[PDB]
């Protein structure tokens, strides 16, 4: 049942005892593998149609409060007994519970560590979590969302920060941030069926439109937030400019690629992911860290469904771009990432490389395989989208599966 | 909806669903607690030598299959013709404990066995097959002459021709035939006593065990290895390839004059030698195959690999790059310009060779054809995608399932 994991360029072989710990079902069976696959109906987080039995939330909730007291030292202490006590009381008497803002700490990065798809979880003992569990309504998500904005942009030297909202409660709305991110760039469809900046977004964008947002028509227009307090519609809210810090892309030894007038935000903060922790679930709750280069660069520039400027550059490079042969489009996509990591150090705007981030996981895989006997993680996600067998992570196998406290994907609120 | 995998292209938007993984009756490492999809070599597929021949009821439901797939293959499934073969292939198990394949059956499943390999992304190819029967052979030497021949069909002076050459099945009671090295064309790998090794590094053990068995070694990085070919119960034979018959290529760049003063070059046929094809519970533990190299395959791991040639930092030292510091991605300059001259190295040498840009369309292509045609593939993601460049290929953004699916290619333990 302990998966026997190599790493290729090594040689060196190490056994996954943590996964005996997970609890929760993945999409693959022995007959087929599904883990390439982005989103799930199994794993996905399911909304209240009543209080779920309060044997499954007790089960979850002791196992969490197992895991703080470990976390602190204070196992089988009083204090630890007690809150177990505390806890049962509360799941008996009203289906659900509370935690203390510790507690909350202790979850909220315990999440980020157990998430299977982050390349940058070394980093996960370093995070500010701002208890926003004191919210009514969504103009006090706006204030809250401004602050965790200014915190973690911080200038250009990038913190990173996690906001909890207040947790879902059975026969009642979520608190939701309907957007997939506090920044992110329009996606106008412009009447030839194709689009004016970001092709992810054109949904969000036209929400936002639908709920009385005056649109703009550039390619980079930043997004103003549908922020949703239980059982209401959701309400339009502008974030400051002098908030949202953005890097205009240059390159280091080509003097045309300015004038592409391409640029990217500092800051990502997913905002539309739930947050387990003990059973209790956080369907409002954006985390930010900062980019990893190639995410821009890569991804959201190149993507042929993003802004797919591949071609441009290659045009503008004068390369070949008649054959597939002539490799146009993995010079273009280098230099374009090039043009990321110049710019943003230009800025002085925290940034990592894939080649120190995938170096830096590789440490984080050997700190976690001494201090919990293995490490949940996504081959297909961990690998950077270019030159991954360059980066060490592609020699490493790696097992996939579910840890509680998780960050999971939930359905869209509209 | 439908109660099969759900697998979305994130590129179009698109959706289909995996039917075909309903008829995979063998098992794959992954469980519903945690997937072990990563992982190259898990136990599953693999054909640890069973001392006696399968339970002649466990053979017979595996024969069965295959028999049942031949005559769907064929439309003919139900008819006399195939009920009757189903009873000779009993009646054949039941006297001798095994039974045989007919040379269009051997053809069929050798060409499904590619059709199956979740790790292949040439597939496309998959119908095209030369399929030289070989199940005649009784010695080394004549294993070896068969060999020789594939190499002539297969090169075909540069214009590739996809083959495989079976060699006889396990036999109850009798030793297997086995072809030692991983490929027919593979460079030596000498271990240096400062600890370093000359050559490839992934066949410093074949190349130590050749030279247990007679073989005098040279002293180069592309030295192409003898063969070590074994015929039943008999130790194996050494035999070198006469050197017109292995095509090299030299490596230059297209614009970068210095590359060529390199040295490097690499071979024009990928051979796999080492796995073992299995036909309707029938094993072939020699059946090399051949198709033509994926640029990347040589340009990016055979060559840029640590544990290979690992020459990323001296192209980049070449090309004068800053190899101090990841952000000037240095190693992914120097990796575009090695793959770029591989590239332009095997067609200035009229030799077949597709980039991974054209290998990935073309197996999207063979994806879609595949869905109307059974209603999936496996596809091993992981494998699929190019080692680099990898989401600027469609495949990247196709989500695929695995499974295994007989016939087959499966790994099998050394012969030492
Ligand atoms: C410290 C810097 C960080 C870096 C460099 C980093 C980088 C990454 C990258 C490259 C991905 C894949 C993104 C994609 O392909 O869309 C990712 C995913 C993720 N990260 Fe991190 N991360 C960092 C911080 C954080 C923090 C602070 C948290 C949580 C508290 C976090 C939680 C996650 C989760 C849950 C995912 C999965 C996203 C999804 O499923 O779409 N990351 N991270
Ligand atoms: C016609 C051109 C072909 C191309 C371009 C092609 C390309 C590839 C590539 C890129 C791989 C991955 C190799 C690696 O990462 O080590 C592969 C694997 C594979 N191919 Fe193909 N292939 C072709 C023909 C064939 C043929 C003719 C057969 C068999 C009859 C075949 C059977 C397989 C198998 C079983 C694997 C698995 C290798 C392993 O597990 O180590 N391929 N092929
Ligand atoms: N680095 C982080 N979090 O720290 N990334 C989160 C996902 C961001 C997404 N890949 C984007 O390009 O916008
Ligand atoms: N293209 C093929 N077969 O057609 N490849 C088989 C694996 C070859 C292996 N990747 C190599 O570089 O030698
Ligand atoms: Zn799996």
């Amino acid at each position: 049942k302990f998966p026997r994991v190599k790493n290729w360029e090594l040689g060196s072989i190490t056994y996954d005892t943590l996964c005996a710990q997970s609890q929760q079902d993945g999409p693959c069976t022995p007959r087929r593998c599904l883990g390439s696959l982005v989103l799930p109906r199994k794993l996905q987080t399911r909304p209240s149609p009543g209080p779920p039995p309060a044997e499954q939330l007790l089960s979850q909730a002791r196992d969490f409060i197992n895991q703080y007291y470990s976390s602190i030292k204070r196992s089988g202490s009083q204090a630890h007994e007690e809150r177990l006590q505390e806890v049962e009381a509360e799941v008996a008497s009203t289906g659900t519970y509370h935690l203390r803002e510790s507690e909350l700490v202790f979850g909220a990065k315990q999440a980020w560590r157990n998430a299977p798809r982050c390349v940058g979880r070394i980093q996960w003992g370093k995070l500010q979590v701002f208890d926003a569990r004191d919210c009514s309504s969504a103009q006090e998500m706006f204030t809250y969302i401004c602050n965790h904005i200014k915190y973690a942009t911080n200038r250009g030297n990038l913190r990173s920060a996690i906001t909890v909202f207040p947790q879902r409660a059975p026969g009642r709305g979520d608190f939701r941030i309907w957007n997939s991110q506090l920044v992110r760039y329009a996606g106008y469809r412009q009447q030839d069926g194709s689009v004016r900046g970001d092709p992810a977004n054109v949904e969000i964008t036209e929400l936002c439109i639908q709920h009385g947002w005056t649109p703009g028509n550039g390619r980079f227009d930043v997004l103003p937030l549908l922020l949703q307090a239980p059982d209401e519609a959701p309400e339009l809210f502008v974030l400051p400019p002098e908030l949202v810090l953005e890097v205009p892309l240059e390159h280091p030894t080509l003097e045309w690629f300015a004038a592409l007038g391409l640029r990217w935000y500092a800051l990502p903060a997913v905002s539309n992911m739930l947050l387990e922790i003990g059973g209790l679930e956080f369907s409002a709750a954006p985390f930010s860290g900062w980019y990893m280069s190639t995410e821009i660069g890569t991804r959201n520039l190149c993507d042929p469904h993003r802004y797919n400027i591949l071609e441009d550059v290659a045009v503008c490079m004068d390369l070949d771009t008649r054959t597939t042969s002539s490799l146009w489009k993995d010079k273009a996509a280098v230099e374009i990432n090039l043009a990321v990591l110049h710019s943003f150090q230009l800025a002085k705007v925290t940034i990592v490389d894939h080649h120190a981030a995938t170096v830096s996981f590789m440490k984080h895989l050997d700190n976690e395989q001494k201090a919990r006997g293995g490490c949940p993680a996504d081959w297909a996600w961990i690998v950077p989208p270019i030159s991954g067998s360059l980066t060490p992570v592609f020699h490493q196998e790696m097992v996939n599966y579910i840890l509680s406290p998780a960050f999971r994907y939930q359905p869209d609120p509209w």
